[PDB]
């Protein structure tokens, strides 16, 4: 995240670390969303290495003992079936994990709340992106879980010549683009989390940046939008 700031530990208890396993280490990549107690969302273009994943729930600063991770590992990954790593704009970037073992839920581990099928947000609706990702364009990860507020960004202006034009689908959210705050490299797969109706839910899953920059003008951050994969979502959870 650029131009965030350092989320409370019990802000965002949704939020897991989907992590790689590196020689005798293990590296954080992607965020996610742990959606039910063995299962987490996340971007498909983040399990699109033949890694060794792991999943760590409850975790705030990725090089300290926060004294409350719980660490699984991934047993089953589901890549939505019309994701293509070529084609990131083709949309479809969502994968459902599930784990090992069930995570047990407390004030640093809950299932996020996703919203009703069908549901956009008006223009400049209330957001908070969150996520350990590089803290600068061609910077390093954060150490600590960062947040920062950015307010979408509606289809017909993202989707604006000046705007992504035609990179930016109906599937998908935008939201930010000030010049200023943004999310990158690290934060894709994590949550988009909006208030509505006095309670937050995870309407995005991050997907992308521009190639010229995380934080860049009128290149709002772009996320998977939640709410156009419901039914997916509950598929492919009854039958797994
Ligand atoms: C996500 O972090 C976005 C920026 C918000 C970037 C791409 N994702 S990534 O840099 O985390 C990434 C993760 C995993 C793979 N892979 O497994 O191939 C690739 C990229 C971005 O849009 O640059
Ligand atoms: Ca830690």
């Amino acid at each position: 995240v650029v131009g965030g700031t350092e989320a409370q530990r019990n802000s965002w208890p949704s939020q897991i670390s989907l992590q790689y396993r590196s020689g005798s280490s293990w590296a954080h990549t992607c965020g996610g969303t742990l959606i039910r107690q063995n299962w987490v969302m996340t971007a498909a273009h983040c399990v699109d290495r033949e890694l060794t994943f792991r999943v760590v729930v409850g975790e705030h600063n990725l090089n300290q003992n926060n004294g409350t991770e719980q660490y699984v590992g991934v047993q089953k990954i589901v890549v939505h079936p019309y994701w293509n790593t070529d084609d990131v704009a083709a949309g479809y970037d969502i994968a459902l994990l599930r784990l090992a073992q069930s995570v047990t839920l407390n004030s640093y581990v809950q299932l996020g709340v996703l919203p009703r099928a069908g549901t956009i947000l008006a223009n400049n609706s209330p957001c908070y992106i969150t996520g350990w990702g590089l803290t600068r364009t061609n910077g390093q990860l954060a150490q600590t879980l960062q947040q920062a507020y950015l307010p979408t960004v509606d289809y017909a202006i993202c989707s604006s010549s000046s705007y992504w034009g035609s990179t930016v689908k109906n599937s998908m959210v935008c939201a930010g683009g000030d010049g200023v705050r943004s999310g990158c490299q690290g934060d894709s797969g994590g949550p988009l989390h909006c208030l509505v109706n006095g309670q937050y839910a995870v309407h995005g899953v991050t997907s992308f940046v521009s190639r010229l920059g995380c934080n860049v003008t009128r290149k709002p951050t772009v996320f998977t939008r939640v709410s156009a994969y419901i039914s997916w979502i509950n598929n492919v959870i009854a039958s797994n």
